[PDB]
């Protein structure tokens, strides 16, 4: 937590306020608590709404990934319930569904999905997927072809084909949703306004408290600053849900969970 | 929580007797800065509790869907296949097993007794062998529906109508699992929890100059309001958690089971 | 009975006025600043709570709105798809009407026996009353009517499905209402707020008297009224199926539903 | 806006407060700002949440009408894509769909729909619709009859019938949604509490401000009153989305847009 | 952001307050901080709710546009999966889908869609689209005709037609959603009340602060002014998500992405 640096900086500003409080009158500068209460409350209100937006975004990201697991579970269930004897098809479709999850992760992380794809799919399909400017989307197309062939071969009717196609649609909404969350952030002018106001507020605060608090200034000023900064920093942690950091989504573990689930449901 | 109130009373008594030595050291605590701090904390508690409440509401909605989806699936089975009571009973057993297994999964308790009560031991072994027992129960229910389809008893259309309900259930399973792995905040909530505590303990020292002897009464009142609101959010954030009220989840599982034995002629007594 | 607490608050103000003399001689001082902090905090919490209570009221109203919608369309489908099956129209409508009234009784915790006998043959009434969820049984019975039309070949699996969907929709309503009936907002929210607001309002004049003196009861009652009004409104909204003023006129709503369904089946009241 | 009357009344209350401030001590009345800050902030908080609720219902009303345009567009699109040669059926259904919109408009406005109906439908149908206690619902039923007849004639299969039947369902949800918004208001106790509280607050305020502000009382008091009154009055205007008031939904314009759209998609 | 003018103007009001504070008594003017704390906090609350509503519009607008990409992707996927050999139909339908996006953008931006339409479609079709008072809707209708013809030719069954028909409706919901956001703005009385109120508050503020702050008045007044003014103007920008401002939707980039996706590899699919 690099929050400690500005807390330390805040302690230093408090010490300056205490020793420089002498020259306050000799300059004509006074700072009371009342105007900073107004400012502080206004900032708290705006921080509240902002964090709310950051929170909703983090939650949606969690929701989208939850849907991958749900839709892939049911698609495999449908394949077993409707075509219990078609395990060759079971394995092929499962490999694509598993590939989709990993490919989505790599896409959001901007990493190379090549190794994971080669572990799951024949090289012909991997080349075919990587040739696309939108590889994760290309993967859905391939899963659709597998289902499409079962339809053409008469193993799936249009009805049962439709039941499985619906699940691919659910995955498509996940892909677009994540892509939307990745390119659209909470707008950058929310963060600038708040960062500029919060930092300036905390550093000016001890100068406004010193008249009332004297020697207790650094303790109370640090308490108030810590409160605003903790709340402000919470938004920063929630804003990067697809990242690698510790408070980011465990996408690797999630992908492993998805793969473990699908191989549990096909006897592998 | 009552303990932190008593601790707050002691801090007030300390504040009263130690207020004497304040000047000869130069330490001052006025109400205005703690008014600022208090209102900000209240605002954050408001928004935090709002998020917690949202999580609680979703958890109940998800569980309501279990009750709804299972009711209609059984209704469809009777309306579409009124004579297939062997199939009725087996599927009902899986749906009931699903609810209890879901409850046990979210509560991290042993589902063995409920499973052995409802299903033949062969399936219980199969379900317990899986790392995802609740999902396996859905898979087994799906097989029952799938077999009726191959026997020609269900068409693809009527199969699809029932298949949708298994989908209404899978979404619930994933939804609860997401709510279970949660919280969202990375235990930054702990900070927030502590912030309220430090505020309540520092409060009497800031009030004593104005309130004097009346300090412990007003200080404990304010503390009670903040601590209560904080603990309420804590309870709402974790609807499936370690220290939670299980009367609803248990009543719901009982309600679901009572309904399905109600819609399959197993109730009342002949 | 909020008027009682307003009158009681006036009395507490008078106590504050007459006892302000002995304030110094006891060692008690009460300033406004700490009570502004406490008061604003409570207002914030009342604000969020009241918002939640309203949402719950709106949802309950929505669910009942869906009953009217789904039942209208089910009857519409029956006439459009099976225009000659008027016996089936009548039986299904009677079940749909029974469903609404039964839902009302379930939410009001009252006896549906009289309404059921007015609408259905006694054999069906007994079957429905025997169930732990009579509304669910009514949906099941309505489902049998559609199911029997399907077995007779009058409905295909597709057209059966279109109607089965409306029964899905009613079930989703039943569960929603049930969820709202069994869930209150958590009690710890009403307990915190009701005790806290009351205690705050009665302690307030003791804190105001030093500034306001004789003007204490007027300002104290105004502030108390604002907080109490907002608090009591939330509790009424929290119980949308209850008897209190701003609750759902469920009886009128069921009458509306029944008149609608008899309008679309050529019957007159 | 009759708020200007209450602002002037507030200026009147301030001048009274100024001239009567003399007799304050001689009566035993003291009024400080602090208790009114508490009350004022509380009122603002409740006004904030209330206005939020009013805005949301206005938004729902607009959404419901948006759905009318969407569902009717696609129903007409479907009729054409599925039955391009059945123009007799096209016109009849379009007239019903247009009548539905106008009938809904008149219903929410509590006005007479007769001319709009007679302009769109043969008198034979109009009397039947007007004879019902629920004319808009009867129009959906009649639109349903047209689709049902196309099915019985074998022009629509059960599947394609179902595709259009779904659109009638969307319209049914709109009708119910609108009716609910019309009969259920934001509860009258939100208006009752807030108007009494806001008005009494604004009139009592100068008496509490005069001790501190004196001659500057009317300016600061009217500003505060204007802020609260404007925000309160905004909520009332939003609470009645189907009304005649300028900031209400342009339902007449919306119905014209719908009619123009459907006749645009039928070569009319 | 023209706030920089009003901030400098606020510095001007502060210097006036400082030099005239002596003459307060000689005029009969008294101004304390307390009433302006009340007024300021009320304004902050209302700004909070307003900005929240504005963001809500921004989020929905972004969602509607996201759906365009999703629905159009799956429609093409379905065409490839169900009719893998009908590439002539693929190309015609894709162009309509691409035309739909650009036409929607121009409609919301009130610009001329002629150039984009001629780039994607034959002139005969362009005139038909331009002849309609609602070109975006006409494009969906034409895309619908393509699907409808494949059905009449026996290439699509009623079932598979329906699967694709559903996606066109999804696009219709986007079109209606955007039009609602475009034709209905937030009520004009939100901008009127708040802009006047915030500005008047910020300029009057230093006159009330000078008694406490003296020489520090311009610094604190501009700080408070920046906070209120920034939040207000951002709200203004987000309320018009289809506008040209910098915190608005990059509609041009979005349409390019949609076109690139559907025309990913000269329309080549496996
Ligand atoms: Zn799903
Ligand atoms: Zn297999
Ligand atoms: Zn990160
Ligand atoms: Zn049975
Ligand atoms: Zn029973
Ligand atoms: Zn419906
Ligand atoms: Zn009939
Ligand atoms: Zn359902
Ligand atoms: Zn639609
Ligand atoms: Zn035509
Ligand atoms: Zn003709
Ligand atoms: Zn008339
Ligand atoms: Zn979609
Ligand atoms: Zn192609
Ligand atoms: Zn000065």
């Amino acid at each position: 937590s690099k929050i400690i640096f500005r807390l330390l900086l805040n302690v230093l500003m408090s010490i300056i306020a205490i020793i420089s409080y002498q020259w306050y009158e000799q300059l004509g500068i006074h700072l009371t608590v009342a105007p900073f209460s107004l400012l502080g409350i206004a900032i708290a209100i705006f921080l509240g709404f902002r964090n709310s937006a950051s929170y909703s975004r983090f939650v949606e990201a969690r929701n989208l990934w939850g849907t991958v697991l749900i839709a892939e579970r049911t698609l495999v269930r449908q394949l077993r319930n409707i075509l219990p004897a078609e395990h060759d098809a079971h394995r092929r479709i499962v490999s694509y569904l598993v590939a989709f999850s990993w490919s989505l992760k790599h896409q959001l992380r901007k990493t190379d999905p090549t190794a994971d794809l080669r572990r799951l799919l024949p090289e012909e399909r991997v080349t075919e997927i990587l040739a696309s400017s939108m590889p994760t989307n290309r993967i859905l197309l391939l899963a659709g072809n597998e289902i499409g062939q079962l339809r053409e071969a008469g193993k799936l009717s249009d009805i049962t084909y439709g039941l499985m196609d619906n699940k691919l649609d659910e995955l498509a909404h996940v892909l677009g949703g994540c892509e939307r969350l990745a390119t659209t952030p909470v707008p950058f002018a929310y963060t600038l306004i708040l960062q500029r106001t919060v930092y300036l507020f905390c550093t000016l605060l001890p100068f406004a408290l010193v008249g009332d608090l004297h020697y207790m200034t650094p303790f109370v000023s640090v308490f108030i600053s810590y409160t605003f900064l903790s709340w402000d920093s919470l938004a920063e942690e929630l804003e990067d849900p697809f990242g690698t950091a510790a408070n980011d989504l465990p996408l690797n573990a999630m992908c492993n969970t998805i793969e473990r689930n699908l191989l549990d449901m096909t006897g592998q």
